């Protein structure tokens, strides 16, 4: 069970009560020296910051569904250990913590990498989760598409940008439907008509940036082409954002697309953090009461009941020596990020010091007509079962979409066809459309309201943006007005290393508007020796409670200069 697809990454799983993070490295070693040179599983336990390797990379073995890592440490029999129960899954997934004693530490992982046919596997998929400062857990595996992709919103009628979250786009399981042309392995495909291009491919996993912003980056350096990418390496950077009363809630939106450096922002509920728990046969949502049962073993044979005199799980040998492998009272039902896991603890103490536990991994399956538990292995008197059942079967948009034509209600937030700007027939109803203005204003004639950014326009244009290398000075609609730059430029780069500056483009007040984005483009700027004068993009984005806000430089090429500006000036009010 090497599972190549799980190499190269140091996964994370959390135990929410004890307040511990474990770091799993199945193919190698956690790269923490505090943990130790040969840790494949690592206890942190933030609460009293300490470290313990509860699994050595060398001392590894499999057993049916399980992978297990041993260590040469006494406890109490005596040896400390960690194990993962592997189930097949639709995405690469994450490991979820099950339970721990002073010796054993158990997990389960539902993943593509535990399927014995590769048709289900992605050309390339990446970890689609992160943990924040309070080990909360943000995870976008629900967004991952198995076939097809997400049309990214952009006014341009000619070209369309499709993406998948954390993996390549499977174009085969819908033959004929628009995407066929897309080069194999692409997570970001650019259609221009009948021709398709790979503008992005998975490499690293999901990142957490500035507290609460998930960033995912696709790249393509192993490349050619650059017909229209002027010697730029095509790249995609998506920013997932947890909705709020402030932040709209949306489909994904193209905020930049110069130099084949696509920048997408996507307000989606799956960006928010959650780990439920109960000693009952249900949670806060479905009950497991509707679910006597006879699971076959090696030498042995199992018997299980809904919810020892009692015994919820019973082992007998096919030899009528019988042992109980799970009580009734001592129970824990748990929903951990999509995974429903029931445990029993009762346990007749086996030869060794432990009491027999049963861990059941309920999978969702309609065509089960209830469902049946399969035995999937045993480790130090803990018996694992996977249960396909319908009774374990458990992203609300304000605006719809057309053959590329969007719709959005927002100014109607304290059947409808639209009306000329009236705002029940309402301007808010029908198609969204790009409009351009000037004098630091733009009028969305459809919706009936116009935006005016003019109060940002500074009279000596010090807006002060520090990269740890450069000091960008910019201004809105008006020009800059700072030490080295010309009073010409609306944007200006200045290295602190040197002090050497570059005009990033001449200012103008020619606003653009489309689907809640406002855009300033400066086009002068210092010259690749085709001509290539520098330019700046500044996408302004509605945030009801951002106020005026502040610009933020978007990391790209040496050569590309996009800033973002969250501000309530881009909002309808
Ligand atoms: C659900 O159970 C049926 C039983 O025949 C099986 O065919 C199918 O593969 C199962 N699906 C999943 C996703 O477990």
């Amino acid at each position: 069970a090497p599972f190549p697809e799980l190499c190269s990454y140091t996964w994370e799983a959390v135990d929410t009560k004890n307040n511990v993070l474990y770091k799993i490295n199945i193919c190698g070693s956690v790269d923490i020296v505090q943990c130790g040179p040969s840790s494949a599983v690592c206890m942190h336990d933030l609460k009293t910051r300490t470290y313990h390797s509860v699994g050595d990379s060398v001392l590894r073995s499999a057993t049916r569904s399980l992978l297990e890592f041993n260590t040469t440490v006494s406890c109490d029999n005596h040896r400390v250990q960690s194990s993962i129960a592997f189930l097949c899954g639709k995405t690469l997934g994450t490991p979820e913590f099950v339970t721990a004693t002073e010796c054993v530490h158990y997990f389960e992982w539902r993943t593509t990498a535990a399927c014995k046919k590769d048709i289900f596997k992605a050309n390339k998929e990446v970890p689609c989760y992160v943990f924040d400062e309070e080990l909360r857990k943000h995870d976008l595996n629900p967004l991952i598409k198995l076939s097809g992709a997400y049309l990214v919103d952009d006014s341009d009628p000619d070209t369309s940008l499709f993406i998948n979250v954390c993996r390549d786009i499977d174009t085969l399981r819908d033959p004929g439907s628009q995407l066929r042309a897309c080069p194999p392995g692409t997570a970001a495909c650019l259609v221009r008509g009948h021709q398709a291009f790979d503008v992005g491919q998975p490499r690293d996993g999901l990142k957490l940036v500035r507290k609460d912003r998930l960033v995912l980056s696709y790249v393509r350096e192993e490349a050619g082409k650059l017909d229209f990418c002027d010697g730029h390496s095509p790249a995609v950077t998506i920013t997932f954002v947890c909705p709020s009363e402030r932040r709209e809630g949306t489909i994904p939106k193209l905020t930049a697309k110069s130099n084949c450096r696509y920048e997408i922002e996507w307000i989606t509920e799956y960006a928010c953090h959650d780990y439920l728990e109960s000693k009952t046969c249900s949670l806060s949502s479905i009950d497991l009461t509707p679910l006597s049962y006879i699971s076959d073993g090696k030498e042995y044979l199992f018997y299980l009941n809904v919810c020892k005199k009692q015994a919820a799980v019973c082992q007998v040998k096919k030899t009528s020596q019988v042992k109980a492998a799970g009580r009734y009272h001592n129970q824990t039902l748990r929903y951990s990020d999509g995974d429903l896991t029931l445990i029993y603890f009762g346990g007749d103490e086996c030869s060794s010091g432990f009491q027999r536990m049963s861990v059941i991994n309920f999978e969702c399956n309609k065509t089960a007509g209830k469902g049946t538990p399969v035995f999937t292995g045993e480790v130090d008197c803990t018996y694992f079962f996977t249960w396909d059942t319908e009774y374990a079967c458990v992203d609300l948009l304000c605006g719809a979409t057309d053959g590329k034509k969007r719709y959005d209600l927002s100014a109607l937030v304290r059947t409808l066809v639209c009306k000329p700007g009236d705002l029940w027939h309402t301007a808010a109803a029908c198609v969204l459309s790009k409009t351009e203005g000037e004098n630091c204003t733009v009028f969305d004639s459809q919706a009936g309201f116009s935006f005016d950014l003019s109060p940002l326009t500074k009279k000596n244009g010090a807006y002060k943006v520090e990269t740890k290398k450069y000091d960008f000075y910019i201004n809105v609609c008006g020009p800059v007005s700072v030490s080295p730059c010309q009073p010409d430029s609306g944007a200006c780069q200045v290295a602190k290393s040197d002090e050497k500056t570059w005009n990033l483009g001449l200012s103008n007040a020619k606003l653009s508007y489309y689907d809640g984005m406002i855009q300033l483009n400066y086009r002068g700027g210092t010259p690749n020796e085709r001509h290539t004068p520098r330019a700046t993009l500044i996408t302004f984005l509605c945030d009801r409670d951002a106020g005026v806000g502040f610009p933020e430089y978007q990391e790209e090429d040496n050569s590309t200069y996009n800033f973002r500006w969250y501000t309530s000036y881009a909002c309808p009010e």
